[PDB]
């Protein structure tokens, strides 16, 4: 039936379209989302959870942990609406009363560590994180429970393999924002999908006829969560299109959390993946043996179909939740 | 009056003096013990810990947490050889440190739990708490990572380093920095208040000589001859190593040392500078690169903060004040012992 | 007006047929042709060279020089180096290297990796503005060259096939091998205030290819004139075919160094953009990255990329080559 | 009898001790001498090494290359370079550099970091054995000669002052100069097969010191035959004093190079040990470091999966540093005695 998992993220206007693809998905069973640092200092990341939360009337429900602020060993490095009201009608974060805490500033970085370990212990098999952040927070939870690796399996929005990067020449995001992390993880035993690298990602893109069939979903039950969900889907757009080359811009990070619930839409190839931690102006870089034991598997494209499954997914999903915005 | 401060340590023989020094000194007020991989994994270096505790009867006084059992980035036989531990293991009580946490048995402990008892210290601290570290420091470079505001009130007193002499387990570095260099690299970028206060350049003029050996057994066979014998094994475990393997007729005692600044640091020298750790380094990771020489070369160039204090030698008496102070500890734990 | 120039390469399937481009079009004056190691061995490229002179009636005329055999600081990395083809004839029936009477050697044992130096200096000296280089291997000779003449780094213009940029690498996943088999060579020559452009980067050459309309254009241009020419050339050609289907998944293999005489001969049919590019030395599995500044262009350069060629580009190359290939079946018969 | 050899140099006070040791020692038989940046450019060291030679009476006799003027892919850290001292007299009665006639060349103008390269092969398809190459500046020269003769390794011999091992660093923390200023260069050297002796590493060098004791033997020696002489030897070894005093800690300075050369003269002096010598390059802090597999060694001989490819001199045997002031003083004094 439905899969318990959790999520680990940096909301992001992508991060905030896979919670509410995973969460109002029937499939998935989140029991927790810790947030981490990358788009924003982890601080803001862990409030623009809440918001996605609190917008799509969950935030009383699941528990939000504020996670690490920085990678292992190097330095760091939601707009488009007006959050005023989902910040002062923000409920108590259930993470909360979870820990035994009055107030948010007793947030610390380990305190998903507890959960997370009765889950994966609990798990029959493994226990399934989505992360479409750095991945410093499992990489810190994993030194911490070594043993807890064999038991977890990841799907990570992250990197590129077969085109080039984003924000560095030939290495995406997620990974060069802490490669330690993800070296970590992939030589720890954890079983680890790249499931939405740039690869895929890149052919998964906003256009104009996408927008038309959320107007065409939500408009009807709510229209002010369509201009809402319009207006982040098309704010970094302009920077796509003159940063990047995107007429559309794309969307990556709910393609992770749509491994999980369907996983007959992507290709899947196991190898061997080295990140890059030694580079000067390559760290991050995901080489692999494609083209050593292998340590991963690499989804390098959507089978036929997979694009359309995507989105009839993701437009149902905001469908359901303009009908409960209404 | 007397010093609150905590010990992070992988007994380890001389960690094991330390941990005496340390508690049995009425100067310093050890709130706990935080264990570490290194000399061993960090779960025969938690019990090692305990040992010593339970060998100067202290076992059922301070808590000792296990902490992290390898370094950030990279790969890591009882530990306290020489001796006969199956007695101090039968009797030994249950770890304060349970009943702080919650926890029914030491299967239950994790390596973050210390973090939470090493933040209300932080805390209360005045102006900042005191931290011996004399094995791998991942202990505290984890802490940060978690309570990266907790740097500027946390004072570290180190063995650790070499700095004007080569170095042991490497050709150019030491042991405690090479095992982890990252976390070093990381404390010292923090913010943190860090002394390197036992640098092999001092540690390797610290020497367990016959005359040392004498005195211990003036001032213990009197009162327990049984911890004599003890004390002695574990103090000439690796001494035929360092005779052959390094050229020592007698053997260094390390850690002490740093405990020791902590007490006393009136016998130290000390200067401030920069100091870079290698972590790039193929052969020379753990390398602690000092300014030291760029100051004396042209010091209005010098373009980076100091970030440490460097302890390169003992003023003179520092000697005979060390091992007045050590034989005086094993004294009274040897009258403990009876 | 037609441009002095000087080849270094690896011959080398493509880059016998840069020199074949090169030499044959009058557009462009060749003086020399260094070798340096690569895909084979610099001995065998050194002979590979010869072997493309000779194929073309050429080795009495062009001076060969064979140069260096490792990269500065590194392990080399890697047939004859030209193979598909029978080189017994071409081989016994070679004339005298000219290198060897301008350095006052009797044979080719005497040939070592410097001889091309002080021809260089000439050249360059007399170059009015600067002196032209096209590069289509590792790039070891010029480092070497700039390290001996520091001061005619600024008189030298070099013109490469090599890089990836805004697509990956070719034998490693970021990197292409001219550049990854000695990086610190391209490092160095890119810091030594040489003028250099990326003519031919993989983001071009990987839109270069070799189609049966391709092949049937060549038969048509040689088979008339010299139907033996027309099996070598082809051959050759087909010869790392199925590993650019297999390996790499090319249809049809990617025609690399020619492209790279072409930006000399006709710059016009290639955009242009100047930026920083940085290399990867320092990378365990990325050394050879070709890493530009080119995104973050928003709000100093010391290179001209060529991403792509302008419309009518592939057109314009092929015709160039094939023209070529005709004269040269014509002057074999 | 005598060993034929090659001098690669950057000086520098000391390699002007060195050339004096190697060139009036009957012992050493010293085919040429090459220059190499360091100190200063090698542009000056080729002009130090020739006023050396001058100075000693020899300018007209050894031919003097000047070579590379950079590390193979770094940048250089580079005063006359010989300073205390009045070179305007040794400048102007300069004779002709031997190094253009047997070159082809007109004038020094000419002159290219590669001319030795030609010289060098004759010497060592020549040698019986291998042909020896005493290197106290970078190792560029001798790195670019091996990238362009790779087979010549073999038959080449290297006696060096560089590293440090059982103590540390000079310029920087854990590395000596000579190592640090091209790194590459040595682990290239180290990695060609080349036979490789670190002769006067800082672990020897800084126990060869110039007392005011060796300053008046230096005296003795000298000041009866040319008292002229005795002021610019003792001007140019007391030149960078106060530095290794204030900077370093030395009351009385080392004196580096010339001990390489002596190695060569009367290696019976120097103790020895076969390793493997690995050169840190790719360390932010650490390139040069010589790190060695010596402790890996007496820990456990057993497991060592690396050739050794290096001799080191860690210490000097006892009467070594007698032995090599008697050497050095005979030489001082053998001069004074030519210049009169
Ligand atoms: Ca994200
Ligand atoms: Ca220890
Ligand atoms: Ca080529
Ligand atoms: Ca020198």
């Amino acid at each position: 039936m439905s899969i318990k998992c959790a999520l680990d993220c940096d909301p992001g206007h992508d991060d905030l379209a896979m919670i509410m693809l995973a969460v109002y998905s029937p499939k998935l069973d989140v029991q927790y989302i810790s947030t981490t640092h990358g788009n924003q200092t982890v601080n803001k990341t862990y409030q623009n959870a809440r918001r996605t939360l609190n917008l799509i009337k969950r935030a009383d429900k699941i528990p939000v942990y504020r996670g690490y602020s920085k990678p292992l060993t190097r330095e760091s490095v939601l707009g488009g609406v007006d959050w005023s009201e989902i910040d002062r009608t923000m409920p108590r974060n259930p993470a909360l009363d979870i820990l035994g805490y009055k107030d948010e500033s007793e947030l610390r970085p380990d305190d998903f560590f507890k959960h997370l370990h009765r889950l994966v212990s609990a798990a029959e098999d493994k226990f399934d994180i989505i992360s479409t952040g750095s991945e410093t927070n499992i990489a810190q939870y994993l030194l911490a429970y070594p043993e807890d690796a064999k038991k977890i399996r990841m799907t990570t929005m992250a990197g590129n393999f077969m085109i080039v990067g984003n924000i560095m020449p030939f290495a995406e995001f997620n990974v060069l924002i802490d490669p330690e992390a993800i070296s970590n993880i992939l030589q720890s035993g954890v079983d680890y999908t790249f499931a939405a690298p740039l690869d895929i990602t890149h052919t998964v893109l906003v256009t104009e006829k996408v927008i038309n069939d959320i107007k065409a979903a939500t408009e009807p039950y709510s229209p002010k969560f369509t201009e809402m969900i319009i207006k982040l889907l098309f704010f970094f757009k302009d920077t796509y299109r003159d940063v990047f080359g995107f007429i559309d811009p794309p969307l990556h990070d709910p393609v992770a959390a749509f491994h999980l619930i369907a996983p007959e839409w992507f290709e899947h190839v196991r190898c061997h993946v080295d990140i890059e931690t030694k580079g000067e102006y390559t760290y991050g870089c995901c080489c692999t043996n494609l083209i050593k034991p292998d340590n991963a598997t690499v989804c390098l494209k959507l089978k036929e179909g997979g694009h359309d499954a995507f989105w009839n997914q993701m437009i149902t999903v905001w469908g359901e939740i303009a009908k409960e915005i209404g």
